[PDB]
């Protein structure tokens, strides 16, 4: 079936400021959607913010002014922020959006006319903080705000309250088997296969019904009107997890701006998402409630659901409070975007928890961006090397030509299968394996040598060389989309080579191609010393 690829990150609790988490959430939802845009696919990437709740209501009492007018101010810091990080993100959506508002009552009346939702009761433990229904195996005792003995979550360390409320609640304890043989009939649905094997564990056990109403008072009236219940609100993650099914069905101007909303997602043709990036704390709204939703309502369910770790700055947990900050924007400016988008993409894959330090940081600028790429694309583009400064036409290819040939025609079937995974980590380390077996190459040829030497050896070594570090940047370009283009500029490598299927084969670009012009004292990656 041909579809518009449909990826998308959490929409974010605004709360407070956006953060590192949601910057690498984010990341992960942008390079996916970038690089189906170079295989030439339809894409469309959402993010966007969780504005109701309890949670985000009590914030803004905090800080003392109406919910409207914060949800508003911290929204336009998510943007400024997704903005300023250089994104490729289709479209920003936000739950107080009133074409929003409409399609989470067309949902909960669906699930209703269904029958799987009754009136009863919830009495057990909640966090406020997790928006989550806890049961009393997860909690456990801590302190709180003032140091006194209370319980908190053992998933987060979060306050949790005791809740005793007539709610509506969603039958989720009847979809059991349907989640069971979902999970077996897609075995790649939830990545990594250790947080699938989780969620299998956990559905095995057995599942409660779930309180998909809150009384409206609790929610300080911050919240969606359950449809014919004025005194309920909807539970603010059935309210969340719909900000898919909604983005699926926004018409998007050139600027950014909603104008439409259409009644049938198969008018847009992304519903269902094609991936959904989360961090593994949310793992359990998407794989287990979410699904039983989609089923209930008769929708198609999600493709994958990829679940990544925490990160930690000097192996400490990040906190402005505790005195260890890890700011993106200013990291970013210091040793550059794609660095940045880099180091987070290749430092740590989704089944871990990944480490920031500066020294780390500067060890993979210079080894692998400087060292690796960055002096590869000057060696082969030099007017030392390069003399006539254009793609020169090889020569016969030994069996040391071909075996790094080999390498190049085989790095975009394996690169592509990473992406789809998708584990991005493993995407870049092919990527730059191939990379070092250039240069290895090119250090054992000696094309400077070669100048004067062989001229005639050195065509061929230089026009694999080229195309080597074309097609290597081609696959890299989702992940430095800045430097990728800086490099195919030095390259000369015309526009429409840039992107399409086509153009992961060798020998796209035909000799006698000019190189882009030189500039005085440019580079690609400079090197950062070891304070
Ligand atoms: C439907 S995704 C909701 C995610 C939640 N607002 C969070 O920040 O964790």
């Amino acid at each position: 079936v041909e579809k518009v690829f449909f990826v998308t990150s959490p929409i974010y609790y605004v709360n407070a400021a956006p953060h590192i988490g949601h910057v690498y959430s984010t990341l992960i939802t942008d390079v996916i959607g970038r690089y189906h845009r170079v295989k030439g696919e339809r894409v469309f990437a959402l993010t966007g913010t969780d504005e109701h709740g309890q949670k985000v209501a009590e914030a803004a009492k905090q800080k003392q002014v109406s919910p409207y007018d914060f949800t508003t101010a911290v929204a336009g810091e998510f943007k400024k922020c997704f903005e300023q990080m250089d994104y490729s993100i289709d479209y920003f959506i936000r739950t107080t959006n009133e074409q929003h508002k409409a399609v989470v009552k067309e949902l909960w009346t669906k699930l209703e006319q269904k029958g799987d939702i009754y009136l009863g009761r919830y009495e057990g433990w909640y966090s406020i903080s997790d928006e989550s229904f806890l049961t009393p195996q997860n909690i456990t005792d801590g302190v709180d705000k003032d140091g006194n003995p209370c319980k908190v979550s053992l998933e987060s360390g979060h306050v949790v309250t005791w809740v005793s409320e007539e709610n509506y609640m969603f039958r989720l304890s009847a979809f059991r088997e349907r989640l069971l043989e979902w999970y077996h009939a897609n075995p790649g649905c939830i990545v990594p296969e250790f947080r699938r094997r989780e969620v299998i564990r956990a559905v095995e056990k057995g599942l409660p019904d779930l309180s998909v109403s809150r009384a409206r008072a609790t929610l300080h009236n911050w919240a969606i009107p359950v449809p014919g219940n004025p005194d309920h609100c909807v539970y603010v993650w059935l309210d969340a997890l719909t900000n898919y099914l909604t983005g699926s069905r926004l018409r998007v101007d050139e600027s950014g701006k909603e104008v439409s909303l259409v009644d049938d997602f198969n008018e847009l043709e992304r519903f269902p998402a094609d991936v959904h990036v989360i961090g593994k704390d949310i793992l359990k709204f998407h794989a287990i409630y979410w699904p039983a939703f989609l089923l209930s309502a008769g929708l198609p369910l999600p493709k994958k659901i990829v679940a990544h770790g925490w990160w930690t700055k000097d192996r400490k947990k990040i906190s402005k409070s505790l005195g260890n900050v890890f700011d993106p924007v200013e990291k970013a400016e210091e040793f550059g975007y794609d660095a940045l988008k880099y180091f987070l993409l290749r430092e740590s894959g989704f089944s871990d928890d990944g480490d920031y330090s500066d020294k780390n940081m500067i060890a993979r600028l210079n080894g692998e961006l400087a060292d690796t790429l960055g002096n590869l694309v000057m060696r082969c583009t030099s007017a030392k090397i390069n003399v006539n400064g254009e793609w020169p036409s090889p020569a016969a290819y030994t069996e040391e030509d071909e075996s790094l040939i080999q390498l190049i025609k085989d790095l975009p079937g394996t690169a592509d299968h990473y992406y789809l995974i998708p584990d991005i980590q493993k995407a870049i380390i092919a990527v730059f394996d191939v990379l070092r077996a250039i240069n290895a190459y090119v250090t054992d040829m000696a094309p400077w040598k070669l100048v004067k030497t062989d001229p005639e050896r050195l065509r061929t070594v230089l026009y694999i060389t080229l195309e080597g570090v074309r097609v290597t940047t081609l696959l890299l370009s989702p992940i430095l989309p800045r430097k990728s283009v800086v490099i195919f500029d030095m390259l000369g490598v015309p526009e429409v080579h840039r992107k399409g299927i086509e153009n992961f084969e060798f020998g796209a670009v035909p000799p006698g191609t000019r190189l882009g012009p030189a500039v005085e004292g440019e580079v690609l990656f400079s090197k950062r010393s070891t304070e």
